[PDB]
């Protein structure tokens, strides 16, 4: 009797997932007769794949790697903007002092094993005159603090200044960065809600009555900003990714000004973002095959 | 002119990897008309993906993934046995007190994304009465420590009992273990040399330049274990993979006696153990395309 959804989020619970634990504990997935099941993935990189392969119908992702990812021939699609901006942020410990992005060359720099990463530090790199393919990147998946701290690398990209950057502050960690739009890196969506092409022509229905709940979900988080955030803490893996009070709130405070839609329902897909992004990427030569901005992404509603 | 060949460490430089150094220092490799480029892996499943896709040509990995990979049509197969049985344990702090591999069910496991881990731990938990789809692994990339001591993760797998236990324990760590062995997983050879079929066939005389280079390195450390092992860590990743000289000597001991070939030369193969290790993974249904023993490996020399 309910449909039954799979929805891989990015990375663990934090701020950002908040709509969508309003709209679980609110009974919006109930009402649109939909049984919605949140996963967490085991490789950073399994929202994509999984999502790709057709494993599961929905998860949340990178613009940027949506694109990277149908350049590949996977059939990727994003359904939906939630974050309509940059996040991520390369971090180092203060002492490190580097002067620009091109000081990672010849060192080492953490990273979550997610492609997108790739050409956000190159073009960072670059930007500033060093050669990249001296830059060392060392797969650390979830553990990107730890990457930096225990010092095994020089530096991390992947991390997010809404969350790791005031965690770390708040664990007492001098923490200094590089911000990417600084750095030739164009104003891309942090993050997106992704389905697959089958699934977005075989089953609208189910899409529809989905978003049309995490809608109700964001705009009730929106007006209930505070008590929303209280949702979230408490669904908050703490066995895993435990998280802290004012670190979140002041996560959710930025994330609220990313996450709105200036001239349309939040979510609204601006093709003029897209069709940048695709171009920045396929100026850097990281895109094997085509990509089209009217098919990396489509209105689900 | 000096043949360049490529050679990708399925880790970064530890203990294990002393017979490869040593014959680099030594200039074996020159010797045999080889310039040999060591090259550590960003991304742990590199070797395997990498070496598949002609990019390199030579790489360290295990036995049981060669026949993942080729059972996912990649092209790869195994040249050489270094590591004739498994040293991958499950670790978790002594706090845990597991009784059994049954007990992961509920919590998280670390693993540092390198898929042959799935089929070991899920064999193991499901020996000791468990269901493996209530586990949750947790990628950690090279994090592998960190993952359970910062107590992000219940418990984790994917670290070796000559490395990461002696490592965690001179670090003041209370580690417990179980040992796949002693949960229906087949003795495996942990570490084996790969290459692509298209580069075996084309290349032979490298290769066996490459082997009868690296067999005299090998046999070098053997004769002198101590002026081996420093060699090594004179040429340890120092920044993001730093050794003990106690542990890494500690390390040596285990390895020299599982390295060794009782009977036969170093690097030898033969069709039982790759048959045992495919049947047991068809068994537990984890093949896709089916796998020929013989087609799995092949002597260098
Ligand atoms: C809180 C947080 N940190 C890092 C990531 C990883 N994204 C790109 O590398 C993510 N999805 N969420
Ligand atoms: C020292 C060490 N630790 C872990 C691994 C990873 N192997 C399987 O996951 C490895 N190749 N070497």
């Amino acid at each position: 009797a309910l449909e039954t959804v799979e929805v891989m989020l990015d990375w663990y619970p934090n701020a950002v997932h908040t709509f969508l634990y309003v709209a679980i504990e609110n009974g919006y997935f109930a009402e649109e007769g939909l049984d919605v099941d949140i996963v967490f993935p085991t490789n950073p990189t399994d929202p994509i794949q999984l999502t790709a392969s057709g494993a599961i119908p929905l998860a949340l992702s990178y613009q940027p790697d949506v694109i990277l990812a149908r350049s590949k021939d996977l059939p990727v699609v994003s359904v939906a903007s939630v974050v309509r901006s940059p996040l991520n942020h390369v971090m180092f410990l203060a002492e490190q002092d580097f002067d620009s992005p091109a000081d990672l060359v010849g060192l080492t720099v953490g990273y979550p094993g997610i492609p997108v990463n790739e050409p956000i530090l190159k073009t960072m790199v670059e930007a500033a005159g060093g050669d990249y393919e001296q830059v060392h990147l060392m797969d650390v998946g979830f553990e990107l603090g730890a990457s930096i701290v225990s010092g095994r690398a020089d530096a991390v990209v992947g991390t997010y200044i809404n969350h790791e950057y005031p965690v770390l502050k708040h664990e007492g960690h001098d923490i200094s960065y590089f911000n990417p739009v600084d750095y030739g890196v164009p104003e891309y969506d942090e993050l997106v809600l992704i389905s697959n092409e089958a699934y977005v022509e075989e089953s609208g229905e189910v899409l529809a009555a989905f978003w049309r709940a995490a809608l109700k979900g964001y705009e009730w988080m929106v007006e209930n900003p505070d008590e929303a955030l209280n949702v979230l803490l408490t669904n908050q893996d703490e066995a895993n990714f435990p998280l802290i009070q004012e670190v979140e709130e002041e996560s959710l405070s930025i994330l609220l000004e990313k996450m709105e839609n200036p001239n349309g329902p939040f979510g609204g897909q601006d093709a003029e973002s897209w069709e940048e992004v695709i171009s920045w990427l396929d100026a850097h030569d990281w895109l094997e095959q085509p990509v089209v901005a009217e098919d990396a992404f489509s209105s689900i509603t």
